DNA sequence: ATTCTGACGCT
């Protein structure tokens, strides 16, 4: 009772942009804005690869990982717009700048930990204590959170609904106490609401945001309510929530592991999780993930937000498919030192923005008819920004794998070079 | 023949 501890003591976020790329693009387009229209990669099979999708185009059906020909099938109107191509690879650059932008404004607020191009969770404890403080017992009134749902309310039109759950909460809040857990996710929404606010002024973006105890809540909180809303997910609205919540919905459960809760435990949902002991769960998924799950189904989760708003690491990537694979010397050369005088470019750009350099390169390959994602992975000392130098050492370090006896076999389908091993300068 | 990333765990 006293002593278990409820994994409340933070006020976690976790801001996502809204279709994120197509933003970008409408942005600078003013004719793509607020149509039906997707962002893709390439054109010439298949009108290209669809990444990003807007919200007027996801109502016909129109997704991620949808070839643009098949998605025009669903959308005859659907606008596209193409990432930037340079060097025969796509460029995410314009992409990656506008994520710094977003960055930058949500760093005057917290510290932040990047988890994507385009999220991040903030830590707020500190800055509602700050905030509880100022207050000095003033009440929280409603039109401080005119995009917030709470979860789980109103009990017993959307925007109608909003403020009825909304009403609930307000009227229910005990705002004497600095120490309430839901007072302080309240504080937590208020902060995150100008912060979103922010972000829209300040870049023309809009987004959407999770407000709990910790990171998993925080990220699953924000997709329930997307596009342009926030949503705040209280300790005491778990129980519900995991009452009919698919276990791949949960951070870090969507693959296999999730799979092989649901088919050793026979269950469906994340509360049912709760009916197994720590040991229990220990001893199907491991000492980590077992007292991970055992707190996760209570609502429960420690992982902290990182103070990290840069990648870790740099690079550069391209898939040779079907009977584009690479099966020469000169191709395989040729491609390596593209691929290279784009790194080279990002890391550059990087060390002056950035004070520091990449120590180590990572070079990584695929095989044709290789069931893997990696046929090969091997590093080398990165000691000076050089494209020639790089894509040479790369060479260097997977030449062994061609067992031609100036081809290449088994042919290249992946080539991929990762700067890594950050030192300050 | 979604492609192009990037964090993190395991051994
Ligand atoms: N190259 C590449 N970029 C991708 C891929 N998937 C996503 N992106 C890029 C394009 C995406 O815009 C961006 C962010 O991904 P999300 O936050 O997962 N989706 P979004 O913000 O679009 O919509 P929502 O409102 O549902 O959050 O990452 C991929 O497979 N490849
Ligand atoms: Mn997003
Ligand atoms: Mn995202």
């Amino acid at each position: 009772g006293p002593h278990m501890a409820t994994g409340q003591d933070r006020v976690v976020a976790l801001v996502d942009m809204d279709c994120f790329f197509v933003q970008v693009e409408q942005r600078q387009n003013p004719h793509l804005r607020n149509k039906p229209c997707a962002v893709v990669q390439y054109k010439s099979w298949k009108g290209g690869g669809i990444i990003a999708v807007s919200y007027e185009a996801r109502a016909f059906g129109v997704t991620r990982s949808m070839w643009a020909d098949d998605a025009k099938k669903l959308c005859p109107d659907l606008l596209l717009a193409q990432v930037r191509e340079s060097r025969g690879k796509a460029n995410l650059t314009k992409y990656r700048e506008a994520s710094v932008e977003v960055m930058e404004i949500m760093s005057r607020f917290a510290v932040i930990e990047r988890a994507s191009i385009d999220e991040a969770y903030v830590d707020l404890t500190s800055a509602v204590q700050e905030r509880l403080q100022k207050l000095q017992g003033q009440p929280i009134s409603a039109d401080l959170l005119p995009s917030t749902y709470i979860e789980g309310l109103p009990q017993g039109q959307k925007e109608g609904m909003r403020k009825q759950g909304l009403f609930q909460w307000l009227d229910s809040l005990q705002i004497d106490n600095l120490t309430s857990p839901d007072l302080q996710l309240t504080v937590g929404a208020v902060i995150v609401e100008e912060m979103r606010a922010a972000i829209e002024r300040e870049t023309g973006f809009q987004c959407s945001a999770g407000i709990s105890h910790n990171k998993v809540l925080a990220k699953l909180a924000c997709g329930l309510n997307k596009p342009n809303r926030q949503t705040l997910v209280s300790h005491g609205s778990v129980p519900q929530l995991f009452s009919q919540m698919p276990i791949r919905k949960i951070r870090s459960l969507g693959g296999k592991l999730g799979a092989s809760v649901i088919e050793i435990l026979g269950i469906e949902y994340m509360g049912e999780l709760t009916q197994f002991t720590e040991s229990q769960l220990q001893s199907h998924f491991g000492e980590k993930n077992g007292s991970w799950l055992y707190a996760m189904c209570r609502g429960i989760e420690h992982d902290p937000v990182k103070p990290r708003q840069l990648p870790k690491t740099i690079g550069c990537s391209k898939n040779f498919p079907g009977k584009t694979a690479l099966a020469t010397r000169e191709q395989v050369q040729w491609w390596l030192l593209q691929l290279a005088q784009e790194l080279e470019e990002r890391l550059t750009k990087d060390r002056n923005d950035n004070d520091r350099v990449a120590t180590q390169l990572v070079v990584s390959i695929r095989v044709q008819g290789d069931k893997r994602l990696s046929s090969l992975r091997r590093c080398c000392a990165l000691t000076r920004y050089d494209a020639h130098k790089m894509s040479h050492d790369a060479f260097t370090v997977i030449k062994n794998c061609n067992t031609s006896g100036t081809e290449w076999s088994p042919p290249l389908t992946m080539l991929f070079l990762c700067a890594t091993k950050f030192s300050a300068s």
